[PDB]
DNA sequence: ACCTGTGACAAATTGCCCTCA
DNA sequence: TCTGAGGGCAATTTGTCACAG
DNA sequence: GACGGCCCGG
DNA sequence: GTCCGGGCCG
Protein backbone atom coordinates (compact mmCIF):
# COMPACT_ATOMS: atom_id res chain seq x y z
CA UNK A 1 0.00 0.00 0.00
CA UNK A 2 1.09 3.66 -0.49
CA UNK A 3 4.05 4.70 1.65
CA UNK A 4 3.28 7.94 3.52
CA UNK A 5 6.32 10.02 4.48
CA UNK A 6 6.14 13.40 6.15
CA UNK A 7 8.36 16.00 7.76
CA UNK A 8 8.56 15.72 11.54
CA UNK A 9 7.36 19.34 11.58
CA UNK A 10 3.95 18.08 10.44
CA UNK A 11 4.02 15.16 12.90
CA UNK A 12 4.55 17.72 15.69
CA UNK A 13 2.30 20.52 14.42
CA UNK A 14 -0.65 21.88 16.39
CA UNK A 15 -3.99 21.45 14.61
CA UNK A 16 -7.47 19.93 14.97
CA UNK A 17 -8.63 17.65 12.14
CA UNK A 18 -11.30 14.95 11.95
CA UNK A 19 -10.68 11.34 10.91
CA UNK A 20 -12.12 11.90 7.41
CA UNK A 21 -10.00 15.02 6.95
CA UNK A 22 -6.82 13.24 8.08
CA UNK A 23 -7.60 10.41 5.65
CA UNK A 24 -7.88 12.89 2.77
CA UNK A 25 -4.73 14.70 3.96
CA UNK A 26 -2.64 11.54 3.60
CA UNK A 27 -3.55 11.34 -0.09
CA UNK A 28 -2.81 15.03 -0.65
CA UNK A 29 0.67 14.56 0.86
CA UNK A 30 1.17 11.54 -1.41
CA UNK A 31 0.15 13.42 -4.56
CA UNK A 32 2.35 16.42 -3.76
CA UNK A 33 5.36 14.23 -2.93
CA UNK A 34 5.30 12.48 -6.35
CA UNK A 35 6.93 15.31 -8.29
CA UNK A 36 4.75 22.01 -8.68
CA UNK A 37 1.79 24.24 -7.81
CA UNK A 38 -0.27 22.55 -5.05
CA UNK A 39 -3.54 21.69 -6.86
CA UNK A 40 -4.74 18.21 -5.86
CA UNK A 41 -7.72 15.99 -6.70
CA UNK A 42 -9.83 13.25 -5.09
CA UNK A 43 -11.97 10.62 -6.85
CA UNK A 44 -15.00 9.33 -4.94
CA UNK A 45 -14.81 5.73 -6.18
CA UNK A 46 -11.10 5.27 -5.46
CA UNK A 47 -11.53 6.72 -1.97
CA UNK A 48 -14.40 4.27 -1.46
CA UNK A 49 -12.28 1.28 -2.48
CA UNK A 50 -9.26 2.36 -0.37
CA UNK A 51 -11.20 2.65 2.91
CA UNK A 52 -13.84 -0.03 2.22
CA UNK A 53 -16.78 2.36 1.98
CA UNK A 54 -19.76 2.47 -0.31
CA UNK A 55 -19.80 5.17 -2.97
CA UNK A 56 -22.60 7.03 -1.14
CA UNK A 57 -20.90 7.18 2.26
CA UNK A 58 -17.62 8.09 0.57
CA UNK A 59 -19.40 11.04 -1.06
CA UNK A 60 -20.85 12.10 2.30
CA UNK A 61 -17.45 11.91 4.01
CA UNK A 62 -15.61 13.90 1.33
CA UNK A 63 -18.28 16.59 1.08
CA UNK A 64 -18.51 17.31 4.78
CA UNK A 65 -14.75 17.11 5.49
CA UNK A 66 -14.27 19.54 2.61
CA UNK A 67 -16.75 22.07 3.92
CA UNK A 68 -15.22 21.65 7.40
CA UNK A 69 -11.75 22.82 6.30
CA UNK A 70 -12.82 26.51 6.11
CA UNK A 71 -11.12 28.62 8.78
CA UNK A 72 -8.85 25.78 9.94
CA UNK A 73 -5.24 26.72 10.70
CA UNK A 74 -1.95 24.89 11.21
CA UNK A 75 0.72 26.01 13.66
CA UNK A 76 4.41 25.12 13.37
CA UNK A 77 6.33 25.97 16.52
CA UNK A 78 5.19 29.62 16.16
CA UNK A 79 3.79 30.29 12.70
CA UNK A 80 0.16 29.74 11.64
CA UNK A 81 -1.17 29.07 8.11
CA UNK A 82 -4.53 28.14 6.58
CA UNK A 83 -4.75 24.77 4.88
CA UNK A 84 -6.85 26.00 1.92
CA UNK A 85 -6.67 29.31 0.04
CA UNK A 86 -9.73 28.65 -2.19
CA UNK A 87 -12.99 26.75 -1.68
CA UNK A 88 -13.21 23.22 -2.98
CA UNK A 89 -15.10 22.57 -6.22
CA UNK A 90 -16.21 19.74 -8.50
CA UNK A 91 -15.47 19.94 -12.25
CA UNK A 92 -16.88 16.45 -12.94
CA UNK A 93 -19.38 14.23 -11.15
CA UNK A 94 -17.45 12.11 -8.66
CA UNK A 95 -14.36 14.35 -8.74
CA UNK A 96 -13.19 17.07 -6.39
CA UNK A 97 -10.44 19.65 -6.99
CA UNK A 98 -8.62 21.30 -4.09
CA UNK A 99 -6.12 24.18 -3.71
CA UNK A 100 -3.62 23.54 -0.90
CA UNK A 101 -1.72 26.58 0.45
CA UNK A 102 1.47 26.30 -1.64
CA UNK A 103 3.37 27.82 1.28
CA UNK A 104 2.74 24.50 3.05
CA UNK A 105 4.73 22.45 0.49
CA UNK A 106 8.15 22.69 2.26
CA UNK A 107 6.60 21.67 5.58
CA UNK A 108 5.43 18.42 3.95
CA UNK A 109 8.80 17.46 2.41
CA UNK A 110 14.29 14.24 10.08
CA UNK A 111 11.13 12.60 8.78
CA UNK A 112 8.35 10.16 9.70
CA UNK A 113 7.13 7.28 7.55
CA UNK A 114 4.46 4.56 7.55
CA UNK A 115 2.38 2.53 5.11
CA UNK A 116 -1.24 3.64 4.74
CA UNK A 117 -2.70 0.22 5.64
CA UNK A 118 -1.24 0.74 9.13
CA UNK A 119 -3.61 3.62 9.93
CA UNK A 120 -6.69 3.14 7.76
CA UNK A 121 -8.70 1.19 10.33
CA UNK A 122 -8.10 3.67 13.18
CA UNK A 123 -11.28 5.55 14.04
CA UNK A 124 -10.36 8.14 16.72
CA UNK A 125 -8.24 10.99 15.25
CA UNK A 126 -6.20 11.44 18.45
CA UNK A 127 -5.08 7.84 18.07
CA UNK A 128 -3.91 8.68 14.54
CA UNK A 129 -1.92 11.58 16.03
CA UNK A 130 -0.38 9.29 18.65
CA UNK A 131 0.49 6.56 16.15
CA UNK A 132 2.20 9.15 13.95
CA UNK A 133 4.24 10.56 16.83
CA UNK A 134 5.31 7.03 17.79
CA UNK A 135 6.27 6.21 14.19
CA UNK A 136 8.56 9.26 14.31
CA UNK A 137 10.77 7.30 16.77
CA UNK A 138 10.47 3.81 15.26
CA UNK A 139 13.53 1.66 14.45
CA UNK A 140 14.05 -0.37 11.21
CA UNK A 141 13.23 -3.54 13.09
CA UNK A 142 10.02 -2.03 14.42
CA UNK A 143 10.49 -1.08 18.04
CA UNK A 144 10.96 2.12 19.95
CA UNK A 145 10.66 3.97 23.23
CA UNK A 146 9.89 7.65 23.79
CA UNK A 147 8.79 9.98 26.60
CA UNK A 148 6.15 12.58 25.66
CA UNK A 149 5.26 15.50 27.90
CA UNK A 150 1.55 15.86 28.75
CA UNK A 151 1.30 19.63 28.25
CA UNK A 152 2.95 19.21 24.85
CA UNK A 153 0.47 16.45 23.96
CA UNK A 154 -2.41 18.73 24.93
CA UNK A 155 -1.08 21.74 23.01
CA UNK A 156 -0.07 19.77 19.90
CA UNK A 157 -3.09 17.48 19.50
CA UNK A 158 -5.45 20.25 20.71
CA UNK A 159 -7.20 17.97 23.17
CA UNK A 160 -10.44 19.37 24.64
CA UNK A 161 -10.41 21.35 27.84
CA UNK A 162 -11.87 18.76 30.23
CA UNK A 163 -8.82 16.55 29.59
CA UNK A 164 -6.77 19.00 31.65
CA UNK A 165 -8.16 16.95 34.56
CA UNK A 166 -5.93 13.87 34.69
CA UNK A 167 -8.60 11.18 35.40
CA UNK A 168 -10.56 12.28 32.33
CA UNK A 169 -7.31 12.37 30.33
CA UNK A 170 -6.74 8.74 31.36
CA UNK A 171 -10.27 7.51 30.83
CA UNK A 172 -11.34 9.13 27.55
CA UNK A 173 -8.04 9.63 25.65
CA UNK A 174 -5.02 7.57 26.77
CA UNK A 175 -6.65 4.21 27.47
CA UNK A 176 -8.95 4.37 24.44
CA UNK A 177 -6.17 5.22 21.95
CA UNK A 178 -3.69 2.69 23.34
CA UNK A 179 -6.38 0.01 23.15
CA UNK A 180 -7.21 1.13 19.60
CA UNK A 181 -3.59 0.97 18.40
CA UNK A 182 -3.21 -2.51 19.93
CA UNK A 183 -6.40 -3.73 18.18
CA UNK A 184 -6.22 -2.03 14.77
CA UNK A 185 -2.52 -1.69 13.81
CA UNK A 186 0.38 -4.20 13.61
CA UNK A 187 1.89 -2.44 16.63
CA UNK A 188 2.00 -3.65 20.24
CA UNK A 189 2.01 -0.81 22.76
CA UNK A 190 2.58 -0.41 26.50
CA UNK A 191 3.20 2.61 28.71
CA UNK A 192 4.04 3.86 32.21
CA UNK A 193 3.48 7.21 33.94
CA UNK A 194 6.23 9.58 35.09
CA UNK A 195 5.43 11.66 38.18
CA UNK A 196 6.77 14.71 40.02
CA UNK A 197 5.21 15.12 43.43
CA UNK A 198 1.52 14.41 43.11
CA UNK A 199 1.38 15.51 39.45
CA UNK A 200 1.88 13.24 36.45
CA UNK A 201 4.12 15.03 33.94
CA UNK A 202 5.09 12.63 31.12
CA UNK A 203 3.98 9.37 29.54
CA UNK A 204 6.65 6.85 28.49
CA UNK A 205 5.65 4.68 25.52
CA UNK A 206 7.37 1.43 24.54
CA UNK A 207 6.44 -0.61 21.48
CA UNK A 208 7.53 -3.46 19.23
CA UNK A 209 6.27 -4.89 15.93
CA UNK A 210 4.32 -8.14 15.48
C1' DA B 1 -6.77 23.10 48.78
C1' DC B 2 -4.53 18.74 46.22
C1' DC B 3 -4.94 13.74 44.11
C1' DT B 4 -7.65 9.60 42.36
C1' DG B 5 -12.02 6.96 40.13
C1' DT B 6 -16.99 6.38 38.97
C1' DG B 7 -21.98 7.63 37.80
C1' DA B 8 -24.72 10.45 34.81
C1' DC B 9 -25.99 13.13 31.21
C1' DA B 10 -25.25 15.69 26.71
C1' DA B 11 -23.29 16.15 22.33
C1' DA B 12 -21.17 14.19 18.51
C1' DT B 13 -19.96 10.33 15.39
C1' DT B 14 -20.36 5.80 13.40
C1' DG B 15 -22.01 2.45 10.00
C1' DC B 16 -26.51 1.83 8.13
C1' DC B 17 -30.96 2.52 4.91
C1' DC B 18 -33.60 4.64 1.04
C1' DT B 19 -34.64 7.56 -3.06
C1' DC B 20 -34.00 9.71 -7.33
C1' DA B 21 -31.16 12.43 -11.34
C1' DT C 1 -27.92 -0.68 -14.82
C1' DC C 2 -23.84 1.63 -12.27
C1' DT C 3 -22.59 6.21 -9.65
C1' DG C 4 -23.22 9.44 -6.58
C1' DA C 5 -25.73 13.38 -4.33
C1' DG C 6 -29.01 14.08 -1.26
C1' DG C 7 -32.24 13.00 2.87
C1' DG C 8 -32.76 10.47 7.18
C1' DC C 9 -31.67 6.82 11.76
C1' DA C 10 -30.27 4.04 16.31
C1' DA C 11 -26.42 2.50 18.76
C1' DT C 12 -22.22 3.81 20.34
C1' DT C 13 -18.36 6.85 21.48
C1' DT C 14 -16.68 11.18 23.15
C1' DG C 15 -16.81 15.50 26.20
C1' DT C 16 -18.21 17.36 30.83
C1' DC C 17 -18.94 17.71 35.74
C1' DA C 18 -20.83 16.41 40.49
C1' DC C 19 -19.53 13.55 44.31
C1' DA C 20 -17.21 9.93 47.09
C1' DG C 21 -12.81 8.62 49.38
C1' DG D 1 -26.71 11.80 -14.18
C1' DA D 2 -23.52 9.42 -17.48
C1' DC D 3 -22.57 5.33 -20.29
C1' DG D 4 -23.23 1.25 -23.41
C1' DG D 5 -25.41 -1.83 -26.11
C1' DC D 6 -29.93 -3.01 -28.06
C1' DC D 7 -33.58 -2.47 -31.46
C1' DC D 8 -36.45 0.63 -34.25
C1' DG D 9 -37.18 2.75 -38.99
C1' DG D 10 -35.61 3.24 -43.69
C1' DG E 1 -33.29 -11.09 -45.83
C1' DT E 2 -29.08 -7.68 -44.28
C1' DC E 3 -26.82 -2.87 -42.87
C1' DC E 4 -26.38 1.73 -40.57
C1' DG E 5 -26.57 5.81 -37.84
C1' DG E 6 -28.97 7.34 -33.63
C1' DG E 7 -32.22 7.49 -29.63
C1' DC E 8 -33.89 5.51 -25.45
C1' DC E 9 -33.70 2.55 -21.77
C1' DG E 10 -31.70 0.32 -18.11
MG1 LIG F 1 -18.85 8.23 6.61
MG1 LIG G 1 -12.28 2.89 20.94
MG1 LIG H 1 0.22 19.61 44.50
MG1 LIG I 1 -18.45 3.19 50.16
MG1 LIG J 1 -12.96 14.56 52.71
Amino acid sequence: SPRIVQSNDLTEAAYSLSRDQKRMLYLFVDQIRKSHDGICEIHVAKYAEIFGLTSAEASKDIRQALKSFAGKEVVFYYESFPWFIKPAHSPSRGLYSVHINPYLIPFFIRFTQFRLSETKEITNPYAMRLYESLCQYRKPDGSGIVSLKIDWIIERYQLPQSYQRMPDFRRRFLQVCVNEINSRTPMRLSYIEKKKGRQTTHIVFSFRDI
